[PDB]
């Protein structure tokens, strides 16, 4: 046996396994669906970024009712290190009220104040060079960035010149410099912190910082290329798991834990292990003939992501060099790669197609003249309208509680709802951080090799389009500001300056929005059971003992931010919670 078995070796699972194995008396087995990465340049080198190397195969959405019935490929990691291995390295905390809100949903011990020590513990920030900080407008608050923890983060050591035009344009249209977007607010523009190790200018993924770093430990066991197919019980006690080869061989093996089973299989993997195990909605489990261990209608409910929109541009006078120079100028690409290979300088320190700065805005900052109208529409509409009729009443109550917290965020000048970015080339990116829409992920069968049904339900809540349209218009203000007009931008078809009404704009958005930035969360939510929750404030699955959810399945709702930094910090916090209960070193 092992002391603990962890299902999924992604950000959350490896962070937890690392910390638990600090006690030599504690053995851990991490069972991970994907292989070890091979240190490929497409993983390690930012400018070579190749995320597709380790996408989970064979996942497709249902037709998306809110997006013209489009079906999309579903993107999530299948590799040791999980999303950290293949993500764009964007390393950002949420805003204070995100965590305060999770606490106010009925989770004692959850707040910005309680998370801050764990954000700090998680990481080591390496400052940029002083000349780059001065030239680039890179600022930070050293008091609230970690100095000693395992996740390395820093910045690229270069910026494209057009990033300057964009920064000044953003400032011209009400997005001011942010001193530190890690300080619990991020209203305006700032350099993107990147999960890079500055001594080599390579990715600091969880494979490295929470496994390789500590892989001399004989008590830290890993089994790549295997799937946890079921949790095993003695009565209501979780005692073990079954696992199978990911490649589908007709072999099944049982392994047992003396203390706990931890699920860390991600937003799209954790609910499937629970449902196959008899933990889930009795309607679904009864339909499939799965005996019910714990009737929890929230399992697989409440799916969220953070939609994206790519806006195409042409320019009469774009500045050289820019991100597209890497793809259209072989000489420039070769010279920048040679530069990186020699002295680790230049464009290859930036994740491919990204720039170095970004903007985040509250609803009132996006829509100063109309945000009250959006809030009124959202306040007027019954929460139940966002979910199908016959949704479990506990799931509706939890959704209503989330919705009320998000409407307070809409009123808050210090909580973000959307992002604007320009890579310096042919497209801009606009992200919707705070959707009110909610989706599902449900097993289709008892076959552990079968993909679940994944329905994002993007744009089913009509408030989302109102918010997203406002974010689009703010992006258009940046491109129209004096500092950007000198580059001669114009929106390209199917967008265009000739689309002036909300209806004209959103009709194109409905055809182009991607439901996902691979930020899937919230499908095993941490809320009271009578609110459709799956886990307690201690991340224990209701109705069974010895079973927790560590991955971002547990989140109630999305952050003003991207998930990675909080995925690390939340697993740092859970490690301490488990150590305290079991009196570990
Ligand atoms: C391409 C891409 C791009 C981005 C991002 C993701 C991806 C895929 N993200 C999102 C972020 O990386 C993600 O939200 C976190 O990795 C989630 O961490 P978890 O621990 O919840 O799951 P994570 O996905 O890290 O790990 C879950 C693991 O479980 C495994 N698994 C699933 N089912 C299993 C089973 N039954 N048995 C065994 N193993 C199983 C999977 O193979 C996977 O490795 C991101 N975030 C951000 O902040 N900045 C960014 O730049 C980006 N960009
Ligand atoms: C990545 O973070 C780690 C953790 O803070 C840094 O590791 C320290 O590195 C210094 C110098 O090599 C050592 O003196 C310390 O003993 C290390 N501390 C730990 C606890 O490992 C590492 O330096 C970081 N990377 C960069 C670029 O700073
Ligand atoms: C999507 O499909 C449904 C039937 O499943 C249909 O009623 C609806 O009109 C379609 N939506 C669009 C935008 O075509
Ligand atoms: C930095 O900010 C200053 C002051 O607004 C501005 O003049 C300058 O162009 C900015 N540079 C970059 C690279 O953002
Ligand atoms: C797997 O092996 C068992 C035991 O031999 C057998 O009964 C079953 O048919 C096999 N299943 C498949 C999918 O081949
Ligand atoms: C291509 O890049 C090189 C190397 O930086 C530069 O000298 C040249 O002018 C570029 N060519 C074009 C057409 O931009
Ligand atoms: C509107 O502009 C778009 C984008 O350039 C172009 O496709 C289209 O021809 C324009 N529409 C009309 C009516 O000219
Ligand atoms: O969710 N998606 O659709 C994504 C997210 C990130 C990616 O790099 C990608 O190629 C697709
Ligand atoms: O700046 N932010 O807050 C961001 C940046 C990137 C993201 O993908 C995100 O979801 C939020
Ligand atoms: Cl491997
Ligand atoms: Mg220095
Ligand atoms: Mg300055
Ligand atoms: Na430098």
């Amino acid at each position: 046996n092992y002391t603990f078995i962890i299902a999924g070796g992604g950000i959350s699972g490896l962070t937890l396994a690392d910390r638990l194995t600090e006690d030599p008396r504690v053995t851990v087995l991490v069972i991970e669906a994907g292989p070890l990465d091979r240190g490929e340049d497409g993983i390690l080198v930012p400018g070579a970024f190749s995320p597709w190397l380790y996408f989970w195969p064979g996942l497709v959405s249902t037709p998306q009712a809110g997006l013209n019935n489009r079906t999309v490929d579903v993107i999530t990691a299948q590799v040791v290190g999980g999303g950290s291995t293949i993500n764009a390295m964007v390393y950002l905390r949420g805003d204070k009220d995100d965590y305060d809100s999770w606490g106010a949903l009925g989770n004692p011990g959850w707040s910005w104040n309680s998370m801050l020590p764990y954000f700090i513990k998680s990481e080591t920030f390496t400052p940029p060079s002083p000349e780059l900080a001065a030239a680039g407008n890179i600022t930070w608050d050293g008091s609230i960035r970690g100095r000693s923890g395992p996740v390395n983060y820093s910045y690229p050591n270069y910026f494209f010149p057009g990033s300057e035009n964009w920064w000044n344009a953003a400032n011209e249209v009400g997005l001011p410099p942010v001193k530190d977007p890690m300080a619990g607010s991020k209203q305006g523009v700032f350099w993107i912190p990147s999960a890079i190790d500055a001594r080599t200018m390579t990715r600091s993924h969880a494979r490295r910082n929470h496994y390789d770093r500590v892989s001399s430990r004989p008590n830290y066991h890993i089994l790549p290329s295997h799937l946890v197919s079921k949790i095993l019980f003695r009565g209501k006690q979780a005692i073990g798991v079954s696992y199978i080869p990911t490649s589908g061989g007709n072999t099944t093996t049982n392994v047992y834990a003396s203390k706990e089973i931890t699920l860390a299989a991600g937003g799209l993997g954790t609910p499937k292990i629970l449902q196959l195990s008899g933990i889930g909605p009795r309607k679904l489990l009864n339909e499939l003939g799965i005996p019910v261990i714990s009737d929890l209608p929230g399992v697989g409910q409440n799916l969220q992501d953070q939609p994206t929109l790519t806006i195409p541009y042409t320019f009469t006078n774009n500045v050289f060099p820019n991100t597209d120079s890497l793809t259209t100028n072989a000489t420039y690409n070769a010279e920048q790669r040679a530069l990186y290979d020699s002295s680790k300088q230049g464009a290859y320190t930036i994740v491919n197609s990204l720039s170095t700065n970004i903007g985040v805005m509250s609803l009132q900052r996006a829509a100063p003249k109309s945000y009250r109208q959006i809030i009124a529409a959202a306040r007027a509409r019954s929460a139940s309208l966002s979910l199908p009729p016959g949704t479990d009443p506990a799931v509706i109550r939890g959704y209503q509680a989330q919705r009320n917290a998000i409407l307070k965020q809409f009123e808050n000048p210090n909580v973000g709802v959307g992002t604007v970015h320009w890579g310096t080339g042919s497209s801009a990116l606009v992200y919707h951080l705070k959707p009110l829409s909610r989706g599902t992920v449900n097993i289709r069968s008892t076959n552990p090799l079968d993909a679940p049904e994944i329905d994002y339900r993007t744009g089913t809540d009509p408030i989302d389009a109102q918010v997203y349209t406002s974010l689009f218009r703010k992006n258009r203000e940046i491109f129209n500001a004096p500092s950007m007009r000198v580059l001669g931008p114009s929106e390209a078809a199917p967008f265009g300056a000739n689309l002036t009404t909300d209806e004209e704009i959103y009709a194109v958005m409905r055809e182009l929005i991607n439901p996902s930035n691979a930020h899937q969360c919230c499908t095993a939510a941490m809320m009271p059971k009578d609110m459709g929750g799956v886990v307690s404030s201690e991340q224990k699955v209701y109705g069974v003992q010895g079973l927790r959810v560590a991955d971002i399945s547990f989140w109630p709702f999305q952050l003003s931010g991207s998930p990675m930094a909080t995925a690390y910090a939340g697993a740092e916090r859970l490690a301490d919670v488990i150590k305290k209960e079991h009196r570990l070193a």
